[PDB]
C-alpha cells in the first residue's frame, strides 16, 4: 500500500478522539495496517471513540496495572487477529500520573504511591506490553511508546517528566528482549499535544501556574521548532509512529526520535 | 582546613565499610566537614562501622521509605547539630533494588512490587531527603546523590538502571526546589565500585551471568576510562562528592558529576 | 508508489558502488524518486558505477571545496530538473579527512591544514550544499546528511569524530536555515559500513593498531546493538535516509537519526 | 592551602581584565597555584593587565595558529618554571570566530577559511596546547578548556557553538593522550559572561538582531538557572575550573562540567 500495508499493529491508549493514539491508529489504517485496539476502563466509550476510524478494529481490555489483563493479552489478540497470525506492530501510548504528582502541587509533596501509580502506568508498563506482546511478534516487528523529552526538567509535568525518563531507560531495556525476537523497540518523544487533558491543564484544572506553565512551554516550543510545531495537530506524531512501525527504520532500536518540530535541537 | 571546613553534612548510605558513603564520610571529616550519619536499619552495625571514622557524628536512623523518619528527620539533625545550625551538605548515597528487578532474573520478570519498593528507596527518596532537609539548609549548600550512568542499557543492572535514570530526573527538579534555598543538587556518576553487594554479584549472589556480565562490564570501565578505573577504590568517588559539597563548583546544578574515570567520554 | 514516488532527490557522496550513497540512490529510486546525483572528482567514474542504479539520474560534478561548483550548483540542477521544478530531498553523504586525522597517526600530529580540509567536506559542506540547494527546494523537504555517532572518543577515526561532532552540530543551524523553507535537516549516524575505503582500513591501509581498532569496534558494535549490526549491508542505513526524505517523519528537524542497530543506546 | 597548593599552572587566554582567564588566574592565584600565563598578540596590554594578578606570573606568547610558538612552548615553560620542574595544569580559555561566522551574519555566509580560523582557534588549539604541554606535566595534572554547550543550536553563536562541538569532541580525545601521563583534559561549559566582546555583541557590535539574541539568551538563562546566573560573574567558572585544576575530581575526564547555574538541566 501502504506505509504500513499488511502489518497487524496493536495500539493501546486510545480514550478520546483527540489522543495521539487515535490519531496514530487512524494514520496506521490509512496505511495499510490492521489494529487491534486495547483501551483502559471505558471500553464503551473507546468502541464508540473508534467507530470512527477507517477501520474496524477489535477493541481488547488492558488495564496495564492489571496482571491478569496482560496474562490474557496475546492470547486475546491472538483471538482477535486469528491463530495462525502474529503482531508486526505495538504502540504503547499509555500514560497518567496522579495530579499530586502533576500540579501547581509542589513536586515535593507527591506521595510515593502517586508517583509509583504514575511509574507503573507510564513507564514500566512498557515492559509489561513487551513482555505480553513479544511472543505473539514477528521478526521484523515493531514496538513503539509514546515518549516526551525528560532530559531536561521543566514546569509542570514534574513526576511525569521522570515517568518519561524512566520510560526511555525502559526502553533500551526492552530494545534488548525485543532484539531477540527480531523486534525493535523505539520511543516518540512528541511536542506537546493539545489533548483533553492538556487542554483541561491549560486550561486551570491543576491550578493557574501549571496552565500558564505549560502555555509557556508550548509557545516556546514552537518557537524553538525550526519547522514550527502545531500542538493542535498530533498527524506529525502519528506519522512519525508509524514511520517507526514500518520497515523505514530498520536499524534503529533502543532509540527516541523526536516529533517535536527540532524543537529540542535548539535552545532558543 | 580543609575543603569542607566548618561545613555541617548529613551523609547517608553507610552500611559497611566498604560503602561508597563511608569513603564520602571519612573523606569529608579529612575535610572539616562536621557530619551527621544516617543509616538504615541495621544501626548498631552502622554505628559500629562508623566509629572507624577520623571523628565522631552522630548517627540517626533514616529508612527512606518511613514516611515518620522523613517527617522527623530535619528536627533530629537539628537536634544533632545544635537548634542555632543548619546543614551545609547533604549526601544521599542510598540505592537498592529487589534482586528480581536486578539478577539473570529476566527484565521482564521483576514485579512492578519490587521495581517500585527500588525505585522508592533508589530515586524518590532523593527528593524526599531533599524535601527533608532543605528547610533545613543554608543558602550555599549542597545536595549530592549517588548516580552511575543509566544512558544506556546494560547488562545485569536492569531495574536499577531504570532506577538511575528516574534518579537524574529527579535530580534535576530537586535543583529547582533547592535553588529556592541557594542549595545545589547534583549527582555523582560513578563508575562500579567493589562494594560488598557488588562483589557478592561478581562472586555470582545473582546468578553466574548476572556476575560475568558486571566483570565484564569493569573490565570494560577501566579499559575505557583514559585515566583508568580503580572499582576498589572508592576514594576517587568520595572526593568528587566532596568537591560538589564543597564551594569549589558552585555554579552547577541539577547536574551529574562523572566520576567514573572518563569512561562515559569513550565508546572504546 | 514508493515511499518516495515523485519526490526530486539529489543525492552526494556516491564514488564506489559500496558507497552508502549508492545504496540510498538505489532505494530512494525503488522508492520513486527521481535522482540527480553529484559526485566528486572522478565523474567517469562515478557515471559508470551509477549506470548501475535502477534509473537513470543526471551526474552534476560538486567538490564541496570548490566555491564555483556550489554557486552553480542550483542552476546546474535545475537545468537537470526542468525549470519548472524544485528539489525535495538532498542527501549529503561527503566526508574524508586526510589520513594524518585519521592513523594511528597519533591524534596529535594531525595538521591543522588536514583536520581543516577534513572539516571542510565532512563537515562545513553540510551548510555548503544546504546553502546552495535550499533555495531550490520544495516546502515539505529534507536534506539528510551521514553520520556517525561522535558523542564518546573512540579509537582510529580521530579528527573524523571532531569533524562528526561538528557536523552535527552544524545540522543543527542548517535546520534553523531549512525551517524557513519548510525544509527538514537531519543527519542519520549509521554503524560502520565496509566501504571500500573502511575496508582498506581494517585492512590495514592506516596501519595495523587503526584496523585491529575498527575491527573491535565492528565486533563490539554488532554485540552492542539488540537487533544486531550488518556492516556489510547498507540498505537499512538507505532505507533510513528514506524515511528521513519521506513524508513519514515530517516533525524531525535538527537531528540525528541512528541507523546503528540500536547499538549507542546500550552500553554493553 | 589553598584548593591548588603548590600547583603549577598555566594558564591562557588573558586578553582584559574582563576575560574568564583573568578571573580563574585571580582564583588559582588566590588558591596558591602558581601560574605562567600565554597571552596572544598584544603581550604589553597582557602584561599591564595581570601586574593586577594577586601575584607574579611570567607571560609567555603564544599564538596557538603559530607552529613555532606551540613547538617553542613548554621550553619556554620549563625555563619559567625552571628546568626541574612540571606543569600540574593548564587553562585553555582561547577563543575566536571571524565575525561572518557569529553575525546577524547569516550562518551561510561565513566563508570556511574563517570558520576554519575560529576552529584552528577555538577547538583545534585544544590539541595543541595539550600536544606542546603534556610532555611538561606531572602525572595527576589537569588540563582545562573553556566551553560553552553547543548541544543544541542557538542564535548569534554561529559557527562558534560548531567550534564549541569541535572542542568538546577534541577535549574527548585528548582526554584519551592526557590519561597516558596520569593528566586529566576536561571542559567548562560557562554560562554567557559579559565580557568585553560579549559586551560588544549585546551591545551591537554584531548587528541589532544579534545583540537582542544574546540578551535573550542571557535572560533565559538567569531564569532556567535553578541557582540564577550572574553574566557579570566570571568567579563561578574560575571556582569550578580550579575545582578541575584540583585533585577534587580526580576521576573526571574527557569530560564537562556545567558552570551555567544549572540551566542546560533546565527547559524552562
Ligand atoms: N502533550 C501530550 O499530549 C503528550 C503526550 N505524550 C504521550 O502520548 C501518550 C498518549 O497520551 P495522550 O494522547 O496525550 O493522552 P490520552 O489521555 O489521550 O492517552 C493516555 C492514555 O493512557 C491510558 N491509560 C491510563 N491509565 C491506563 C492504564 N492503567 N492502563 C491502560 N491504559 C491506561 C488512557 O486510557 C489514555 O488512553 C502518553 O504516553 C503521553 O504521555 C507524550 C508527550 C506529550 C507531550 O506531553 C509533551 C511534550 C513536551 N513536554 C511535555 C509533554
Ligand atoms: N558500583 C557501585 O557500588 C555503585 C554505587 N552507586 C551508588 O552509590 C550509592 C551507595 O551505594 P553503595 O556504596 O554501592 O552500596 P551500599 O550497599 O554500601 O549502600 C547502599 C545504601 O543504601 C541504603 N539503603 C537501602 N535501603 C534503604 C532505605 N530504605 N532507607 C535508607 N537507606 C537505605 C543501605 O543501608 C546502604 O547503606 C547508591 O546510590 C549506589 O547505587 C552508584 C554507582 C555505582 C556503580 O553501580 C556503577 C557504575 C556503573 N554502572 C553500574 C554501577
Ligand atoms: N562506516 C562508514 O562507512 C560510515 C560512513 N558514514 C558516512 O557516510 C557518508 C558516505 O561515506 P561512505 O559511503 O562510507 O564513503 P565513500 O568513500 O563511499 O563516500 C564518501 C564520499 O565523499 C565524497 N567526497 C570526498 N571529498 C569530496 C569533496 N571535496 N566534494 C564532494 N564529495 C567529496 C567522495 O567522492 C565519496 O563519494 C560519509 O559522511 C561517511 O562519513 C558515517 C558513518 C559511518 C560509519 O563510519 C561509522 C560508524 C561508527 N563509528 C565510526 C564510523
Ligand atoms: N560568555 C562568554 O564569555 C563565554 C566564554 N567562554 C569561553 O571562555 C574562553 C575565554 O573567553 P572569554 O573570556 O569570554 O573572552 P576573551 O576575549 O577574554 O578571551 C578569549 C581569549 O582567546 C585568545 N585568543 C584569540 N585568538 C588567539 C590565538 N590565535 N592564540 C592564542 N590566544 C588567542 C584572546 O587573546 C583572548 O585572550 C573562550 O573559550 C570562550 O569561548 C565559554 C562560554 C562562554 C559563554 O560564551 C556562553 C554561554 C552560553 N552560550 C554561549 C556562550
Amino acid at each position: 500500500t501502504g506505509l504500513l500495508d499488511g502489518k497487524r499493529i496493536l495500539v493501546s491508549g486510545i480514550i478520546t478522539d483527540s489522543s495521539i493514539a487515535f490519531h496514530i491508529a487512524r494514520v496506521a489504517q490509512e496505511q495499510g495496517a490492521q489494529l487491534v485496539l486495547t483501551g483502559f476502563d471505558r471500553l464503551r466509550l473507546i468502541q464508540r471513540i473508534t467507530d470512527r476510524l477507517p477501520a474496524k478494529a477489535p477493541l481488547l481490555e488492558l488495564d496495564v496495572q492489571n496482571e491478569e489483563h496482560l496474562a490474557s493479552l496475546a492470547g486475546r489478540v491472538t483471538e482477535a487477529i486469528g491463530a495462525g497470525n502474529k503482531l508486526d506492530g505495538v504502540v504503547h501510548a499509555i500514560g497518567f500520573m496522579p495530579q499530586t504528582g502533576m500540579g501547581i502541587n509542589p513536586f515535593f509533596d507527591a506521595p510515593y504511591a502517586d508517583v509509583s501509580k504514575g511509574i507503573h502506568i507510564s513507564a514500566y508498563s512498557y515492559a509489561s506490553m513487551a513482555k505480553a506482546l513479544l511472543p505473539i511478534m514477528n521478526p521484523g516487528g515493531s514496538i513503539v511508546g509514546m515518549d516526551f523529552d525528560p532530559s531536561r526538567a521543566m514546569p509542570a509535568y514534574n513526576w511525569m517528566t521522570v515517568a518519561k525518563s524512566a520510560l526511555e531507560s525502559v526502553n533500551r531495556f526492552v530494545a534488548r528482549e525485543a532484539g531477540k525476537y527480531g523486534v525493535r523497540s523505539n520511543l516518540v518523544a512528541a511536542g506537546p499535544i493539545r489533548t483533553l487533558a492538556m487542554s483541561a491543564i491549560v486550561g486551570g484544572a491543576l491550578g493557574e501556574e501549571a496552565g500558564a506553565q505549560i502555555q509557556l512551554l508550548e509557545e516556546g516550543w514552537d518557537q524553538r521548532a525550526p519547522i514550527g510545531w502545531n500542538m493542535k495537530d498530533a498527524t506529525p506524531v502519528a506519522k512519525t509512529v508509524c514511520a517507526l512501525l514500518s520497515d523505514w527504520l530498520p536499524a534503529t532500536t533502543g532509540d527516541i526520535i523526536y516529533a517535536d518540530g527540532g524543537a529540542h535541537t535548539q535552545l532558543l
